[PDB]
């Protein structure tokens, strides 16, 4: 069955809902962000399995995050967040690895990544990304899994520079176009296109610019599915003519707030739904 949807979840650490929640709306699938270091095991991972299992729900991407993230503003981002920054790179690359070995074990073929800011590939730092880009692909390769990037700041120009330097056959793309207009880098649906060939998995989330003069310094800002500038029906019947298939995957992040989180899931899902009959036919 074409589109199914799902649900962004999280077993302890992340943004998501969690997997009681998804069982609420009886959506088939889920991503999943990897849990805490201590809850990583192989026996952590096989309780997850026998769970979702129990459920009826599959885990079609499991993805990182990582210890002294912030998204507090864009330059902080830039500065803390993905395999980009220094410090915490040899850690972050251990630790993307450590999920990959917990994903083989749960059985989901996939794990997903926001990388960083991707630096010019003029800089002698580009190279040294590409060397861990390509050393994670190899260790997730051994596993026979892919590597999904999240959408980034990067324009979608840069990202395909990227994805044609790394040259690997398991690299591949989660799509989000709620986060092009959150970095104010350009029209999502225009980057679609683009990056079509790459796009392994996707996020349909929302967002609204920010002001012209503010694009690129102040984050736009998120808003419940089809109440934003992302065009949902443009962005769907894009991902139609593609060739997209796989799980059309909400994500809200308002974990601080459970209850309208939910609410956002469930219109999100009237929607999506509405959405995949008129366009799918399902
Ligand atoms: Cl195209
Ligand atoms: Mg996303």
């Amino acid at each position: 069955p074409y589109w199914p949807i799902g649900v962004f979840t999280s077993v302890d650490a992340g943004l998501g809902v969690h997997l009681e929640v998804a069982q609420d709306l009886k959506v088939p699938t889920v991503q999943v962000h990897a849990p805490h270091p201590h809850t990583r095991t192989r026996e952590h991972a096989q309780a997850f399995r026998a769970k979702c299992d129990a459920a009826g729900i599959q885990v079609t991407v499991i993805f990182g995050g990582f210890d002294g993230e912030s998204y507090a503003d864009i330059p902080t981002t830039a500065r803390t967040v993905g395999l980009v920054p220094l410090e915490t790179r040899a850690s972050r690359v251990a630790e993307m690895k450590e999920i990959s070995d917990f994903a083989s074990w749960v059985g989901c073929p996939a794990i997903g990544l926001h990388i960083g800011f991707v630096p010019e590939s003029s800089s002698p730092d580009y190279s040294e990304l590409v060397r861990v880009t390509q050393d994670l692909l190899t260790h997730a390769a051994n596993h026979g899994q892919a590597v999904h990037l999240e959408t980034g700041q990067e324009s979608a120009d840069h990202l395909l520079e990227f994805i044609e330097d790394v040259n690997r056959p398991n690299l591949g793309i989660n799509f989000d176009p709620a986060n092009m207009i959150l970095y104010g880098t350009g029209n999502p649906i225009e980057a679609l296109r683009k990056v079509a060939r790459y796009v392994r998995s996707i996020h349909c989330k929302d967002a609204l610019w920010a002001p012209v003069n503010e694009r690129g310094k102040s984050w736009g800002q998120e808003v419940a599915l089809g109440t934003g500038d992302v065009g949902m029906e443009a962005y769907l019947t894009t991902l139609w003519e593609i060739g997209y298939r796989g799980p059309l995957t909400i994500e809200r992040e308002i974990p601080h707030d459970p209850v309208q989180q939910k609410k956002d899931l469930a219109s999100a899902l009237e929607l999506l739904t509405g959405l995949r009959k008129k366009i799918a036919n399902c």
